[PDB]
This record gives C-alpha cells, sequence and structure tokens, in this order.
C-alpha cells in the first residue's frame, strides 16, 4: 500500500464491439454501454472486467447489456440519467449509482464526464411487452488525462452536434454507422466532416447485428478531417 | 403470369389529421392510420388494403387501428424499436420492422427514413399510464423519384433546414393545428425559411375544435413553391 | 409594473389580468421555498417537467385551489385519470395557447420528463419542455430544466425575450458557463434570472459567477420570494 500509483503513459481508450468503450483515467477504469455476455463479437468476459465506473448512453438491450452484474459484481459506480439511476437503484438493487441529466456535467477522481443531446429512444422492454423509459437518449463527452472523447450514443444525425465539438473540441469522436436504429455511412461521415471535426474517427455499432453489418472502410473513405482508426473489438486508440 | 402494373403519376394522398396513403412499386402504404375514430377520414378500417403501416409516434390520433388494420391486411408495421416491440410482444402484431431516428431502410415500395421531431410519443392505457413508444419521429419517403417530408407532429425546429438539404422535399406535410403542434405561422415559417419543399400540404387541423383552422391562412403565408389544400380523400397534384 | 416572482428551484409565480399562474411548484418539499401549500392561491399550474422537483405539489395544489393545470397531453391524461384532477389543460412543445392571464406556449428542451412509482419504473410524461409567457405586454421564456441548445436562439429571435428564468445548477442541467453562453449567444433577453440551483447539495452554485459571466441585459439574482423589478 505505500507504492506510489502508475505515472502516466498514452491514454488508455478501447473499443469492444457495439457502442462498448473502455478507458482509464488516473488508474481508474471506466466502461461505456457494456454489451458483454450477450455479444458474440465482444472480446470482453464479465467474469474478468475489472471497472470502478459504468456510463450508459440509453437503456437499450444492447447498451444496458451486463450493467446490473457487473456493478454487483465490482461495486463499480452506474453514471446514467435521473430515470438510469432510480431503475438501477430501486428496480435492480444496485448500490452506486449517479443520476445526472442533458448538459449536466460532473467531475470523478477519473476525469469528467458530461451527458449531451441525442436523437434515439431510451427504454428497457419488461416481459409484459411494456417498454420502461429512462429518460431521453444521450451521448459522452469525456474529459480523461488530456483528451476530450466524445461518444455520441446512438443517435441521428443534428446540427448540435457542432455546437457540442465547437464548446468541447473533440481529440476522439465514437460514432455509429450501422444505419436502420442509427446514422448510416452518409449521415455519419458529414457529422465528422460537418460538425464534430475530431482529431479522430472511430466508426462504432456496426456488424453485431445482421440488420447493421456496413463495410467501415466505406465511412473512413467518406471521412477527409483528422484520422479514421477503424477498431477491431479489443484495439486502443493510438495517439 | 400478367406483369405488375406500369409507371403513372405518384399516387399520394390525404385520408384527415396525419393519415396520408401513397402507393410505390405497386405496393401500398399508410402513415398514422386513425380511420375508424376520425369521422372527417374518408377511409373505412374494412376496405383500405395496405402492404406496409409506417408510425411518426404512438399518440392515439396516429397510432389509430394499427392493431385491427395489421391484423386484417397482414401489413408490416415500420416504426420506433419501443413500437415494433410493444405491438409485437403486448398486442400481436405478426410483422414489425423496428428503426430509430435517422434510419433508412429500403422496402419493395421505396425507402423510408425517419427524423427528429419535438413533440412527444405514448399511447395512455385506461389508469392514465402513458405506455412510451420512443421519441416522437418525422419521416422522409423516396417513393418512385419523390421525396417525401411527413414532419409528424412537431414544433418548429431549425434541423428542418438539414433534413431538407440533405434530402430535397417534392412534398412536404406539416400539421398547422396549433395547441399540440405548430400553428399557421410556425409551419409556414418553417416552409419558408426550413423546408422549402416543391409542394406543401397542412395536415393536423379541424379533426377535434381545439385544431380547428382556417388552411387558406397556410396558404397565403407560405410564398415557395405550390400549397395543396387538400381534404380527406384528395390526391397530390405533380 | 408586472408581477413576477421566483420561489426557489425553478418555481415562478406571476399575475395577468387578475389571474394567477405557477410554473413547476416544489413548496412543501423544499425547505427554501417561501410559499406554503396551505395559502398559495393560483387560478393556473404550468409544468415544465414531471420530475419530483417540478411536478412538487400540483395534485394537491389543483384539488384545494380548483386551477387549470397546462401541460403535456401525457401531463394532463396522467393528472386527469390517474390523480383525478379535476381542470387540465394539454397542449405540446410549439403549441400555443390564449387563457385569461395571457399566453402559453411550449418549447423543447433537452432533459427527460417522468415521476418515479414504486420499484424505480418511471411514468413517461412526455417530452421536457420550456414555456414562452406573453403576460401583461412581457414575454417570459422559462427555459424548463435543459441541456444547451442552439434552437434557444431561434425561440428567442421568434419571441424577444423580456425575462429568461436559466438553470445554473450543473448535474442535471446547464451549469454556470453553458447559461451565461445561452443568454449572451442565443437568448439575449432583457433580464436573466438564475434558477435550479442550491435546492440539494450536489446542485450548489455561486450565482454571482453567472452574473459576473452574463454581458448582455440585466442578470437580478433572486431569492425565493423576490420579484423581477422591470
Ligand atoms: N431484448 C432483447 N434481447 C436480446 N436480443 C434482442 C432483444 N430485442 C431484440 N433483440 C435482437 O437484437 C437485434 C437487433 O436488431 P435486428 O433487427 O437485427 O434484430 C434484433 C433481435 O434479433
Ligand atoms: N385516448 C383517447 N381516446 C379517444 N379520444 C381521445 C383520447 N384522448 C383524447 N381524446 C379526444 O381527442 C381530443 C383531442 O383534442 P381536445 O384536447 O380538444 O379533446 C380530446 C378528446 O376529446
Ligand atoms: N423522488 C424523490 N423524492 C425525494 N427526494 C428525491 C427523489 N429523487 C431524488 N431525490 C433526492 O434529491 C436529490 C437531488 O440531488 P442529489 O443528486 O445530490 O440527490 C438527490 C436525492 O437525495
Ligand atoms: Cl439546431
Ligand atoms: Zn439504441
Ligand atoms: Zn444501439
Ligand atoms: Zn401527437
Ligand atoms: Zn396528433
Ligand atoms: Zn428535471
Ligand atoms: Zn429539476
Amino acid at each position: 500500500s505505500g507504492l506510489v500509483p502508475r505515472g502516466s503513459h498514452m491514454m488508455k481508450l478501447s473499443f469492444h464491439g457495439q457502442s462498448t468503450i473502455y478507458l482509464e483515467g488516473n488508474n481508474k477504469k471506466v466502461i461505456v454501454d457494456p454489451f458483454i455476455s450477450n455479444n458474440p463479437k465482444c472480446d470482453l468476459n464479465i467474469e474478468t472486467v475489472q471497472v470502478d465506473y459504468i456510463v450508459l448512453t440509453h437503456g437499450h438491450f444492447d447498451h444496458f447489456g451486463d450493467v446490473v452484474e457487473l456493478a454487483k459484481k465490482t461495486g463499480a459506480t452506474v453514471i446514467g440519467s435521473a430515470e438510469m439511476a432510480d431503475y438501477l437503484s430501486s428496480y435492480h438493487g444496485v448500490e452506486n449509482v449517479h443520476g445526472m441529466n442533458i448538459g449536466g456535467k460532473a467531475n470523478f477522481d477519473f476525469g469528467s464526464v458530461k451527458f449531451v443531446q441525442a436523437f434515439h429512444s431510451s427504454s428497457f422492454t419488461h416481459e409484459n411487452g411494456i417498454p420502461v423509459y429512462l429518460g431521453m437518449p444521450m451521448g459522452i463527452v469525456f474529459e480523461v488525462e488530456g483528451k476530450t472523447i466524445y461518444h455520441t450514443g446512438d443517435t441521428g444525425l443534428f446540427s448540435d452536434m457542432s455546437l457540442i465539438a465547437k464548446r468541447h473540441p473533440v481529440d476522439v469522436c465514437f460514432v455509429p454507422i450501422g444505419d436502420n436504429f442509427t446514422m448510416g455511412i452518409d449521415d455519419a461521415s458529414y457529422a465528422i466532416n460537418e460538425f464534430i471535426k475530431p482529431k479522430i474517427s472511430v466508426p462504432i455499432h456496426y456488424d453485431t447485428f445482421p440488420l447493421i453489418e456496413q463495410d467501415p472502410q466505406q465511412f473512413k473513405d467518406a471521412v477527409n478531417v483528422g484520422d479514421v482508426q477503424i477498431l477491431k473489438p479489443g484495439e486502443s486508440v493510438q495517439f
């Protein structure tokens, strides 16, 4: 316990399938949208994953994923909408939640989390077929170890992507390309070129299901600003 | 062995509230089928033929007869992921296709792209507890070379210009009823400043006393394209 | 002088043509609220959204005063059918209605809207909203609980604003930086009042940092019970 915490390195930021990202800030571990056990393309394993924090963009099954079991096993704090925190706390018995809402910023030991708007939906559907409403869907702006990371969440194209990116210039943007349920290739590449203009773009939310199969090279070819890193599950952003 | 019917003026009609009907590649599509409980609606649940039902949002005056119409016709119901789950799991609808805002899907009639809207989306059970059915939406269709923008139930928003610049619009269906949506002034502003379609059709008025409007005031206020004030049963003229 | 007062969190009160209006009546459960449920007089209750800290004492206040509750379709249906409130008027975003007090127009917001029943299952109550009032020749924009959005400029350009009530608490809404940007860049009202801070430890802020950051019009840091000075 007398050992000094591990010193600085290249910021750790990895993609794990669908909308799942993992990052470390000040030796704390953060995961977004942990769809691990039910995504066969996800390289993570809920028995071995180490996390201090879980952040949810919205409540759909392919983002909510293993949050309850993961939080209960790790003691991780779950960060989400006010509705998401009350649902996790009062319906699922998750002990450590932090409710926020759009535009809200919070400072944690790992860095900062700010929720931003998205155009999508947010619910988890129960056995009777009734969606449970879990707030407006959101994107995330992280400030971690000097890096600004914008995870758009599941979203359609919107011009305030430019307002988010102007007010919070972006090192890394994770942007969905799968179409049907989100932007496709054309809208995502327009989002990056016209509005966000990050240093690095990573396409997300494709191939997990047949309906959202896409060739991410068509995204790369359409992006004219910064660098595109087409990450396979398990791969880290190179800064 | 007969070849399917060949090409004609694109078939596109208005049926009261926000109900529109269109044909693409000999497939029949209805939006927001509020038929049996809208006495101003010219259609009849027992006779209307549809291959697809598209829902902009869950409110009773749009959801309407979707369950009984889908059951009779075998039509595919296209809507939000929440609307697809609810219809399929709670109501037993056989054929659903879930989507979400910004998603585009290709069907045998043409394409459906859902876009954003500012409103609400639920269906209220008897006990006063809404069933959440996603964010409200508009629709961009591409059918037989025509781009149709149905704005859904919505307030005015500047990204109407983004939608229209990215998908230049042949016909825009825009609500004018006020109280629950844009009224005359906001809808005409939407058309003049943001959407700039070839043809505008005002919708979502007169169905209930609270949303009675003179659509001529909308026509008078619009300075771009053509305005066609359609009565229930009337077709857009191209 | 038009009567317009702040009462803690996002609660405002105004009078138009002798009719009394309250927004987001979080009275009994806000120890900083100067009002008392048993003695507030109102003809109208307007709700930006369903959260406990806005919904507040709406059912009790409505049942006691006979006030008409103005909100989203979903809020009017829930209050009427679930809570048995006698007098509701359902509206939705972009809609305007004319009352004897003046007009109410709901506008967009970025937040959430529900009231949580037992077991952490929310009752959906629509999209969250702001309000544009026109009352005794004054345009009042209550942004509701919201994040920053550029259509704040569209709302303000189409409805030039005398008074803007804008949240600064952060975590659940805009903080100081985003609110002052909203006022300076988008809304540019005659008078800005910060709201939705200090009620709970998480949303404690110094409203003086908001006043210092605002370069347009006049900032009035109202304490609960104080009136806007025209
Ligand atoms: N609750 C759920 N749990 C697991 N898989 C689901 C659930 N809901 C939908 N899916 C699947 O997830 C897929 C995503 O979109 P598809 O249309 O490809 O088909 C969907 C279903 O097969
Ligand atoms: N769930 C519902 N089912 C049937 N009619 C409804 C429902 N909700 C509202 N209405 C009626 O539809 C009308 C819409 O406009 P009004 O608010 O004037 O009055 C409303 C009611 O008369
Ligand atoms: N439904 C509720 N009823 C009463 N208090 C609540 C409710 N929801 C949240 N709170 C409290 O309100 C506080 C708002 O700020 P905090 O997030 O710090 O902590 C929150 C809770 O302690
Ligand atoms: Cl915008
Ligand atoms: Zn989703
Ligand atoms: Zn998703
Ligand atoms: Zn509606
Ligand atoms: Zn409607
Ligand atoms: Zn709130
Ligand atoms: Zn609040």
